[PDB]
């Protein structure tokens, strides 16, 4: 029942020049987003990724906008280390110990996401997820990163396997991750394919299956939420809180 | 938390509206009904009221003329029909048509039609409304007494108690005060226990939702869905909505998520 901070998804490439992604990043802030999750990915490339970030990064910092960057490459990550973005989203969970001490000299909060790319007993995935967090958080702490800087993401959708039951189990049991490590947790359900396998609808185009899962996560204590339609979630969270 | 029926709103007057001519497209309303049903609607809430207040005998026979083809066609396909009208002459036409529900936003205040309502097998949607700056607490108390007096006067005439569905009213029907709508939304389970009757919640696209967020809720679904979700988990028996598919798809997520 805690107020969740919204993460606005802005993809730099599919929106673009830089201005179409910039104006998409301020319209979401004008809609109730606390942090803008910047993504700039194409096909097949470190300089190409960074070149699209620099104009959007410092433009949002010129207006005091908290920025999250979705990158799994350490060279792109070390760039975000010294640009001093407020968040750095890694869908791989920092598996390369090269930049470990590099992440300790910084202060940007780290987001530790877990995935399991093939046979899914849905609870066995949860247990190994508990052990994955226990080993990766410790090694990050041993490298100098403060424990108060890690945010856990249990993964969702195709990051948990083609089985929709796996994503349902984690959506019901993510409070257990909250109290086992005493740390914040973000849930990302927006337009993920497994929502269509439950309702039989055209995902990526239907907001309501998506909205129902984000309110459920908010009502169970999710600290952060990652979505596309921000003004829809912002109004869903305003109604949900005022309604008791 | 449990079951919930969905009322599909079909404004026959709106589906036959004015793009440069009025109330001759009697098939758009019929297609809007059959559409909403394959989106997950349980009952079709037909509404053929005039665009502006009309209280003559012509507006009566005009309301039946807009309901007569839509009611008939939906009957041939086994569709639960609910008529959204507050006129006694229109309601008597719905009784002889064997319509499933009669949705009255005035709470049936005319005793002349009580005789016709007793013989009917249709269910009744008794709605409560407000006088016209009343404190939200006193609106709830007067609503309780209003249901208590009107339910008795209906069973006195011969309407079996179990056919009465209670609607507390929402938004402008409770006043321009948003907290009055919030109080009813978070305290309506007290209605189902005091009267042991079903309760219908109708929040779809009401102005008070915009006063809480600050967005145009008349054409948007997110605040309508958030409020419709809360009433579902709180045990609302029926749900009157516009976007049936978005609510039906939403109910399929909460049922899987538990
Ligand atoms: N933290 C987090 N980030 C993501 N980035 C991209 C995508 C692709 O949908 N998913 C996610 C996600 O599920 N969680
Ligand atoms: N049963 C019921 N019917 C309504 N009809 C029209 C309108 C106006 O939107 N409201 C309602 C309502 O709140 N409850």
């Amino acid at each position: 029942q805690g107020m969740s901070k919204i993460f606005g998804i802005v993809n730099i490439t599919t929106d673009s020049d830089t201005d179409k992604a910039i104006e998409h990043a301020l319209h979401l802030v004008e809609d109730g987003a606390d942090v803008i999750d910047l993504g700039a990915a194409s096909s097949n490339g470190v300089v190409e990724e960074i070149k699209r970030l620099k104009p959007v990064i410092k433009a949002l910092k010129e207006k005091g906008i908290s920025i999250s960057v979705d990158t799994f490459k350490p060279e792109v990550q070390s760039f975000c280390i010294e640009q001093k973005v407020d968040f750095i989203n890694d869908i791989q969970g920092f598996p390369y110990p090269e930049i470990y001490s590099g992440l300790a000299k910084s202060d940007c909060k780290l987001v530790l996401m877990h995935s399991v790319q093939v046979e899914t007993n849905p609870e066995e995935v949860f247990t190994s997820m508990m052990e994955f967090f226990k080993e990766r958080i410790a090694a990050l702490v041993e490298a100098g990163v403060k424990r108060e800087r890690i945010i856990l993401d249990p993964g969702m959708g195709f990051f948990l396997g083609s089985n929709p039951e796996t994503s349902i189990l984690v959506l019901k049991r993510f409070p257990e991750i909250q109290e086992a490590f005493n740390l914040q947790v973000m849930i990302a359900v927006s337009r993920k394919s497994f929502l269509g396998k439950i309702t039989g609808t055209d995902v990526k185009s239907r907001l309501a299956p998506t909205l129902a899962a984000e309110m459920y996560a908010y009502k169970k204590g999710a600290d952060y939420l990652r979505t596309h339609d921000v003004k829809s979630l912002s109004d869903a969270l305003k109604i949900s809180k005022a309604l008791g």
